[PDB]
């Protein structure tokens, strides 16, 4: 059941378009940014999370991924930079992802209870840990406000192409799959979270997750762990369109990984400090 | 453009099946009760209510209606008669779907603040008399509960293939378009509501919303009225695929005169009773 967007009305690299009664915005590839997009959201909502509604077709020539508006109601989408820029105590700019800016933000912050946004956030942290997200940054997360109203709530996940090793072709593919040295550097050096500790460095997913003592954080990986099922994950990689043998492949194992060498260990962790 | 379901994975006349990750219901025609769903469906959508996501599309040699699940595990759809079954005082059974008791049951229910259960089911009705549903009985609308927890939520809208004359074949399309007797009278007179009132009669929409003392009801058509947006209801008809030109005249010409011969009626009289 293939969609070809070519036809669809347009509305007045990304084109807007009308299908089935609603906007989507079509994002076309650069390599498999558009299957990351697309896959990495489909496990999101398998998770269990608030997502974006995404589609894999073709426009003209090329396979693309078409994400449905959802600010269309009386609604606009608002991003979290937009309202980390009002920090006025924040001396770094918006766009500026220091985890701990972050947190103040969130705290806060007049959208949303902040107690409801920290878990949010960290539940989303823990799905781009396993995602492999390099790029989770303030303009990639927000919140929807109420058109007609000082209304608002946070918006479903989107953004997720950085998920899933974008730029991982068929040669890389197999290179990992042949190199285990190549495989755990995939896993421990990287990619990493594009949020940055005071040093300005990059936070590393396996580091930090085995080590924080950020009760939220750890909360959130008790509260996502029992609703990662990697039966429908894989179901999901086998079941999506246009992908090469070798992609699958690639992608049934490093998800396979990243659960056991770093979702795991954090976890057993968590359960430990729990206690 | 058009979506063929007939290669969909079957989930061991409706089908189970998976699409785009997800599990559907697809619906075979008997006349244009597919067509009558989704396009009704999408208009309720139009009106800002919560409602089943619907495909039209093809399954061999079939027009079907794919609607998507929304019991996703971790919850169960409860219909309003089951809950109204199990409800004692009530003489007569829970299928039975006099207004009055099944307002009761609304008032006298534990699954949902009855005040947030009673503003769904008149903007429900409003909906559906818009849309002219000849049943809206008990089983066509409920709950959704968590499989591990006592939380329920109201299940979006679903089953409107009921709604907007799914029995008028071509030659009562004609007929009533070029005839203005068999025009009013599937206005005024039929569709009626399958909810009755105290004489065991059913509920005429013109009658009742045009003459109602109800306050619930009022409020609910002064909230939906303002979301009615009529090009965009008419761009729904225009853009149904396989939809013969007879038809969309036919649904052009009936959305109209329900919404000027009954809901315009009944809202300048709200308008006027509010103040």
């Amino acid at each position: 059941p293939t969609i070809d967007f070519t036809f669809c009305e347009i509305n007045p690299n990304k084109i807007s378009l009308f299908y089935n009664n609603e906007l989507y915005m079509v994002k076309f590839p650069p390599t498999n940014g558009c299957f990351s997009e697309y896959v990495a959201c489909h496990i999101v909502n398998s998770l269990g999370l608030k997502v974006q509604e995404t589609l894999l077709g073709t426009y003209k020539n090329k396979i693309v991924v078409a994400c449905k508006d959802f600010t269309t109601h009386q609604y606009e989408l608002v991003d979290f930079l937009s309202l980390k820029n009002t920090m006025i105590e924040l001396e770094k700019s918006g766009k500026d992802t220091n985890l701990n800016d972050v947190l103040y933000a969130i705290d806060n912050q007049h959208f949303i209870e902040p107690k409801v946004l920290k878990c949010f956030f960290w539940d989303m942290f823990v799905a781009d840990t396993l995602l492999g997200n390099f790029d989770r940054h303030n303009g990639n997360w927000g919140f929807l406000r109420a058109s007609n109203s000082k209304e608002y709530q946070i918006a479903p996940i989107f953004d997720c192409g950085s998920c899933l090793y974008p730029q991982a072709d068929d040669v890389v593919c197999q290179k990992v799959l042949s190199n285990i040295d190549e495989l755990n550097a995939r896993i421990y050096n990287f990619p990493q979270s594009i949020l940055k500790d005071d040093n300005d460095k990059k936070i590393n997913y396996y580091d930090f997750l085995t080590q924080t003592n950020n009760k939220d954080c750890l909360d959130a990986l008790l509260r996502i762990y029992p609703r990662i099922d990697m039966n429908k994950i894989h179901s999901i990689i086998d079941n999506t369109p246009f992908m090469s043998e070798i992609h699958k492949e690639f992608l049934h194992t490093m998800l396979d990984e990243r659960k056991s060498k770093i979702i795991d260990v954090a976890h057993t962790r968590a359960i430990e400090l729990s206690l």
